[PDB]
């Protein structure tokens, strides 16, 4: 169980990889990744690739469920990390280190269609890297040596640990951008970012913060009212509130350097640019948010004067349903006792946790 | 806004830090904590704590909603960093380095109880540490020399940013353990974590893979079996794991080191440990998903081959056929690859929808349309990317002997193009390089009119 990483000298961490890492210099993560972003480690898939293993469409999650959403394969899905051609360091990082058989690196072609779900007809299948693991374990974490091919823009690289003690490899695709030095808008530079961060109702509202010299300065604000339940799924509203940033502003836009370079809303993860000479430093999001009380997804458990776990009981009740509970202690034990309450919502955020306290 | 680091001299991550940015040793991190885990930076509340400002029960959060989640108080809720007593280093880390009017830092009284909401009556409200901002700019990390006081145990600080230029402060508690010397289970260590990762359904189990000398050995794999809609719950099977993991193994033991050093399954995250010269190093954890599937399906009808690029833009006029229940996600990239369009329908076995996607831009070229498919639960279960393209609007067959009677049309004169002049003649737009003098017309430069321009010559050329 490993990841390809950049705590050391790796040049770009695996997409998994930072469904839970932040990047080296950004700070950027991937979104709703499903139950991978736990355990990005765990991408692990039969053996063989590429005449067998993983089929085409189940590449990035090497066919295991845990890491279905890595399968989707969209030019503004995934947080892309910039790259040079040539002589470059992969690094992976283990949690198991496996006696190792062998590690192999392969690139898109050139040409590959970056809207299309990924497949042995998206990569160029002689690998453009392996290496000997020489069927000894590897140390907690290696590098790599790899020349990594010419190429332009977008581009994804599959990493493939072969291990030798069992009939399964662990594949980590990587989202490249292949920048030529040549620095696209240099007069725009990061400033934040408009994450999914929520899904908002309706009558709630979601804004930008700017910070400049004289600290902040609602001029530069824009507010998107959020009037239908399609605007409140986070996606949709985090790119409509990236296209009314840049109708309304002009000091700074909100988008993604897409394939035309100048900035552009997609409809995950908004990076807002900052024209430079313009004195702006940094951009946040804020958010207006206009027993069975309510709809409520309620939890409690049992303590001691120990500070210990007892029992557990849910009970997502509905409006005014008064429901009798039984609740057993895995322990009758005397003296300082607690019963924790928590009354969250039909959609997670916690309202009210109240402890009471009893004698057994 | 900012929040407690510690990428470098720092003693110990903020609790919201740690819904996003894994702890510097341990690589852990705090579970469920709503939206704060994208915005950690974010825990603004009203100023003037402990007098007023963010009420009982609301400090955590600094009653922001974004933040709710962090309002919990138990046990065993919370990563809980190591620290020491006496001289420590905080370190705050800023995205926006306001103005500071200055830093403070409470601790909770010593016999504090962690399943109280947090509140005034919890703390020292003597701040043990104060560092005077000066009303100036901290530069965009700074770290502040604070004497920790002696302590035991489980224990919270309160770091109080209070903002020079706003009627804000933010807060950000921290989850410490007080464990200096006085070796913890020195005989056993940890090696892998049940994170709850993810719900799971009836059918379905979840098991342990345990890696030691001689790689993986399912002697010491302990299996849970998710027989039950209640033990579907990510923090249920975790915890239900770990207890069935206690039961049948003795190499290993699964849960917090609770009060009295005892590894104890609790509702969270429940950590894996490995008793000394056991073999046992790392322990992780993996699902069998025999939970039945429906054979869930989509059928996009109404996408045309060719759209012809009309007067405004450019309109999808789709239904979906749904088999299971699904929750949809289609865009409309440009064969540049950028985005145009999307249609999130959240919706139900057999149900169908009318789509009506718009192009932010309607220009000619093969476009594409993502299909992405997931269940109730939100796994993505198959992409599918149908083509079409955009045609420029035809142009009529000619008819007659000229195409526009000068100026009119103007803008789209090329080689070839003949016009009508103002004396009576036709004349045709001359081929490459000549044909952009065509386009070049005013009422004040009239150079290069057909029959009247001093340069007509190079751009036109007479018909007959």
């Amino acid at each position: 169980h490993g990841y390809v990483s950049a705590y050391e000298n790796g040049v770009a961490e695996g997409r998994a990889t930072l469904c839970r890492v932040p990047a080296n210099d950004t700070n950027e993560k991937n979104t709703n990744c499903g139950g991978i972003e736990y355990e990005p480690q765990s991408v692990e898939g039969p053996d063989g690739f590429p005449e067998t293993g993983p089929r085409d469409g189940k590449i990035a999650s090497a066919e295991n469920s845990l890491a279905a959403a890595l399968d989707e394969q969209t030019a503004d899905r995934w947080v892309k990390r910039p790259i040079q051609s040539g002589n470059q360091h992969f690094e992976w990082n283990f949690t198991a280190n496996h006696i190792t058989k062998d590690w192999k690196y392969y690139i898109t072609k050139a040409d590959w269609n970056p809207n299309q779900p990924l497949a042995r007809d998206s990569f160029d299948l002689n690998p453009f890297c392996v290496v000997d693991g020489g069927m000894v374990k590897p140390p907690m974490r290696v590098s790599h040596l790899c020349n990594v091919p010419e190429r332009e823009g977008y581009q994804v690289i599959l990493a493939v640990w072969d291990v030798g003690d069992t009939a399964a490899s662990f594949y980590n695709v990587i989202d490249v951008k292949f920048d030529g030095d040549s620095p696209v808008l240099p007069d725009w530079n990061q400033g934040g970012q408009i994450y999914p961060s929520q899904d908002l109702n309706v009558g709630d509202s979601v804004y930008t913060r700017v910070f400049g010299q004289n600290g902040e300065n609602v001029s530069y604000s824009t507010e998107l009212v959020i009037d239908s339940e399609e605007l409140g799924a986070a996606n949709n509203w985090s790119h409509a509130l990236a296209t009314k940033i840049n109708q309304e502003q002009t000091m700074l836009q909100a988008g993604q350097l897409n394939a035309e370079g100048v900035i552009s809303p997609i409809y995950g993860t908004n990076p807002i640019y900052l024209k430079q000479g313009s004195g702006l430093k940094n951009v946040e999001i804020d958010y207006k948010i206009n027993e069975a009380t309510g709809d409520i997804k309620t939890e409690m458990t049992v303590y001691n004067h120990h500070h210990e776990s007892l029992s557990s009981h849910s009970a997502e009740l509905s409006d005014g349903q008064v429901e009798a509970a039984t609740m057993t202690l895995s322990k009758s034990e005397p003296g300082h006792h607690m019963l924790v309450v928590v009354v969250k919502d039909q959609q997670g955020k916690v309202i009210e946790q109240n402890t009471l306290d009893f004698h057994l």
